[PDB]
């Protein structure tokens, strides 16, 4: 029952969608609640460690509902920017070439199926063999 | 008739487009539910494992 | 005052804001920059070739990931060859 404000953050979209609920909460036990939401994107209870933990249950539940890390994978042979390109009609991405290294903005389902494109263009360059020497007989 | 939350995908379609019928299972049987829409397009609910 | 300046710092520490200036011996600094551009801020400097970054100490923990990520070896791309003709 003790009184203690938590700070925990919703990455997916902006946490003020939560306000009129969240107020359910607040209204559903005791006042003396704060939770103010930072257009920063961060987020910000008040009050009995209980209903804070349930506020910050249904506030990490929009949290854990849209989480977004990033990923950086190298790309040893297909240009990054290519492969930038190739997965841009896909409806983001970075690499460097110093590293030659894919790396990625957005989901851990970003992140499955983007190392899933990590490794899908890894592989053999298929030798092209776009220039030969024919000697003449 | 424990108390979880499940988030799962519809990739389609924006998932705001079921927040009455959702809400009618909210309403179909007791609240202490959420289903929560993110516009990165996921889903959240919250509430009886059943429901 | 004390409640005031609690409910007032609970919108300080709410959303706190630092800076961090870290080396990047290698990675240029503005492709460091341009790299993490894409991602939804950043500086350098090439006199002494170390970012800088304006933001969270959440952007000083992923940024300070993101200053080691891309230190490390320049793997040797010998843009350049000399063949000793047989």
């Amino acid at each position: 029952d003790n009184v203690i404000t938590r700070v925990v953050a919703v990455r997916n979209v902006s946490v003020r969608e939560l306000s009129p609920l969240l107020r359910q909460l607040i209204d559903n036990a005791g006042a003396g609640n704060v939770v103010h939401y930072d257009p920063a994107n961060i987020i910000l209870i008040t009050g009995r460690a209980a209903v804070v933990n349930r506020l910050a249950e249904i506030i990490k539940r929009v949290d854990q509902a849209g989480n977004r890390e990033i990923e950086v994978v190298e790309l040893g042979n297909a240009s990054a920017a290519e492969m930038v390109r190739i997965v841009d009609a896909l409806n983001k991405l970075v690499a460097d070439e110093r590293t030659n290294s894919i790396l990625i903005s957005g989901d851990p389902k970003v992140r499955d199926r983007l190392k899933r494109l990590i490794r899908q263009l890894d592989v053999e360059m298929a030798s092209k063999g776009n220039n030969r020497v024919v000697y003449l007989k």
